[PDB]
């Protein structure tokens, strides 16, 4: 046989490159996944991740209460935290024993898989009683925030998209939903009558994952990296795997 | 349902809830947790899916 | 001096081989130990080991209750488990909040040291109220189960004997005692009048060991291997050390 | 065929009677069980049963502490009960908050299977520090109490033997061991040299059972009756099954 790495007959090299290219391209087909992650960062350095993976479109919707830190199997000041919520829903509405709950997120990062179309991304960032813009009567139910997403890149390839915003002020008390649509450069509308019931089934088939990691390092090591997920850390370093035309 | 949601939960009884957080960490990534057991008895041993007879079987997706 | 490994004057090699042979043969003398282990395997992957080591003869006897899983320093549903025992002693006799106690053993392995005589092994596998065979009136107090023991082998040598049985069914609710006698190819009966009081003293001198390990791996690493004990794991792999005529 | 119940050719009737006779006689053979029960009765109406079943001989030995009532999975005043024991071991030796512990047995019943030889029964009824008769120096280690055992009878047959004694006084604070030997009308001594190692193995093979029932009714219904055990209740009623020459 030809010697490795010296000719066009290195079929192991050609198949390795095809194996990667096919994964990249499958994810972008209408048969592929589109995925979103919301990361809520807490002052103790822990991170709640919520992930949803589905065909055609995907999103996540959470209340103010649901994004607060919850330590499984530990004390959580649960009575005082009921009172904190009352005081956040209406000023002076509660009887809490603290000025600032350390369970409130200090920051949110939203990441989409590279199979999203960025122009379809929509976010409803509401106040603590789940209203998008001060009063229901004057609320558009979302903002199209695609222009703010940064490309997470590895070896020159877009491995995902990130929108990050800090919540450093006492008044940053939010509810949050986000949504994006899978790329579709074709003129076959996946929600047109021929396929609309498949998209209804996709609403039931979407898989969700939720967990609190103790540190960004642990999130990088045990969540992002093992699953070949995109990520951007506090030092602006990009994680992910480049696949298109690569061995 | 998530992996976590299908685990056994005994309402109003002890559920080893701290150890079970650690079991989940060890299931999400090998050697990722610090649990005090090899196998969680809260993990399902089996799943049965049943549909009503009004389903069309060719549309079922899992 | 002669060079190592090249002549009959490698006295270090001769002494190494004698050191091993003497241990093998001492254990088989009437001055040596005979040992039994009972392993009760639980559905959480943990393993109760009971070991007894004595001269002349050895055994272990346990109730249904004693073989149930007990987690030292943790919750054990101890009130519900009293009710589980009532329901196991007589059908519908208890008021438990579960159909199957996960503390019930899923399997038993009995292992004897290679100094046992296999034809002397006896087992009383009783029901949950400690009766060998349905009713006392019709019970022979034991079954001689030696024919069922497998040889645990390493490098061609018998390092011990194993009888394993699963308890996979709801009705497998047992009490258990086992017993074996140290080899004695001589015509000197160790229980004849000259030595019988020594065997009575051996009943008092027998050393017992009991502990729950969290996994078969941990049992292999920290119990079986450090002490040069025989074992057979779920994958049918044999552990032990061959000693006869070996360096 | 002949009609049932009218001739010597009712082979189903003959086999039924043989089936019962064989159980009766097997239990009395040297291959059969001999069994002892100790029942400790508490003032709350509950009953601790300890049972031992073995070939050749059988007994039970318990400390003062071990015979005290223990409610599995409930409060047991365990600190105060340590102090009660100190005050029972030596007058004014403890710092308990009660004059009389309700965990002390009010009565003991010892029952043997009908395969015991009554003349071999021995009892060591000690004081609370486990001394048979006031001081060790003057103690015979047992009393042969067979003459006091009553025959428990059903349909004319001895189904077992009972010795009962109340402990109604404040000073009735006891430790207790009992022992009996299986019948052997032969001149083959089961402990002579030919078989002595089998009797040593029987010491390891003896099966034990222990449990606290909440009432004598529950003991009758769920312990005595289902297992065809002999018993004598507080009303002097005999329980058991007659088997010899019976359908
Ligand atoms: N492309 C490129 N890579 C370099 C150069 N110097 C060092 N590198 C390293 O080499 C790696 C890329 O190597 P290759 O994948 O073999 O080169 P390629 O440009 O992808 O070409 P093909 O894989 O043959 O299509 C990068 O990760 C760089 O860190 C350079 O001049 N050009
Ligand atoms: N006996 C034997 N062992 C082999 C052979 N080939 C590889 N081995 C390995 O060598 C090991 C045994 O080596 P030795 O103990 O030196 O050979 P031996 O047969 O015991 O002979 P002595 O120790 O000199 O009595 C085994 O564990 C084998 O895995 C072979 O042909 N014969
Ligand atoms: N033996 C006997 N039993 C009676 C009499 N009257 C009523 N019985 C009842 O009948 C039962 C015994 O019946 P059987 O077992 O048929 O009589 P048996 O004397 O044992 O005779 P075989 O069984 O034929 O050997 C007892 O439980 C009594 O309650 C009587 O006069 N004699
Ligand atoms: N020394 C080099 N000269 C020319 N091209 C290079 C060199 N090193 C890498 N490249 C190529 O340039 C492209 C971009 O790779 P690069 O590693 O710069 O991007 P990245 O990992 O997305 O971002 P960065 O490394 O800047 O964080 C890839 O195709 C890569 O192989
Ligand atoms: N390649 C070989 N050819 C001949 N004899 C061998 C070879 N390898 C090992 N032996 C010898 O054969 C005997 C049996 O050793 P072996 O390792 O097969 O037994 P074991 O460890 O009890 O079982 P196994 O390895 O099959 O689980 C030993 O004396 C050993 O030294
Ligand atoms: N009416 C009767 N006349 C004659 N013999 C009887 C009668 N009833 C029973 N028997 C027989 O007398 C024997 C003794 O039975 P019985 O029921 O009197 O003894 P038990 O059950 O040990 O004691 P008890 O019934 O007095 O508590 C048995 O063989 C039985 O069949
Ligand atoms: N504003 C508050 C906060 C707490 N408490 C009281 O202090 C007790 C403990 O507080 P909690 O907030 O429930 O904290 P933990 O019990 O420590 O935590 P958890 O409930 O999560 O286990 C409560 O039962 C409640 O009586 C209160 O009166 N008023
Ligand atoms: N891997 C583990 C498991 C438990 N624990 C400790 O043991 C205590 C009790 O364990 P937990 O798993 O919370 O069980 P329970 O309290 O019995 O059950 P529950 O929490 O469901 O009421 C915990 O607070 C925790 O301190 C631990 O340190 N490490
Ligand atoms: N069949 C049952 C089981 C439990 N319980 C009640 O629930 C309480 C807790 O149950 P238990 O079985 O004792 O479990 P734990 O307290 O969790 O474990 P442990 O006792 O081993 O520490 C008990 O006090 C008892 O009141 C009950 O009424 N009936
Ligand atoms: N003579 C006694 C008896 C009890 N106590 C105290 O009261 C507490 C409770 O008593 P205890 O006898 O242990 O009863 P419970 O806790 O009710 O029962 P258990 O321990 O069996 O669960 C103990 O920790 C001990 O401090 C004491 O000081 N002196
Ligand atoms: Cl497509
Ligand atoms: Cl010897
Ligand atoms: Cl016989
Ligand atoms: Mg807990
Ligand atoms: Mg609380
Ligand atoms: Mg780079
Ligand atoms: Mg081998
Ligand atoms: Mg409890
Ligand atoms: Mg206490
Ligand atoms: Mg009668």
């Amino acid at each position: 046989a030809d010697v490795a790495g010296t000719s066009n007959r290195d079929f192991r090299g050609r198949e390795q490159r095809l194996f990667n290219s096919e994964q990249y391209n499958y994810n972008n087909s209408l048969n592929g996944e589109v995925s979103v992650w919301v990361y809520a960062y807490y002052s103790d350095g822990s991170v709640l991740v919520i992930n949803k993976n589905s065909q055609y479109k995907v999103g996540i919707s959470e209340t103010f209460k649901a994004l607060k830190e919850y330590r499984e199997g530990q004390h959580n000041d649960s009575y005082d935290e009921y009172e904190v919520n009352q005081s956040i829903y209406y000023p002076n509405g509660g009887d809490a024993r603290k000025f600032h709950s350390n369970a409130k997120p200090r920051a949110i990062q939203i990441i989409f898989s590279p199979s999203v179309n960025v122009r379809t991304i929509k976010m409803a960032k509401g106040n603590a009683v789940s209203v998008p813009d001060e009063y229901l009567q004057r609320s558009h139910p979302w903002e199209a925030t695609g222009i703010k997403y940064r490309k997470i890149k590895r070896d020159g390839e877009i491995v995902g998209y990130s929108h990050y915003f800090e919540l450093p002020h006492e008044y940053n008390s939010i509810s949050l939903a986000v949504s994006g649509v899978h790329k579709n450069p074709s003129s076959y509308n996946v929600g047109s009558a021929h396929n609309v019931m498949d998209v209804f089934q996709s609403c039931d088939l979407a898989l969700r994952f939720c967990n609190r990691y103790w540190a960004e390092l642990e999130l990088v090591n045990h969540y992002i990296s093992p699953n070949a997920y995109p990520y951007l850390d506090i030092n602006n370093h990009s994680y992910g795997v480049a696949l298109s035309n690569r061995q």
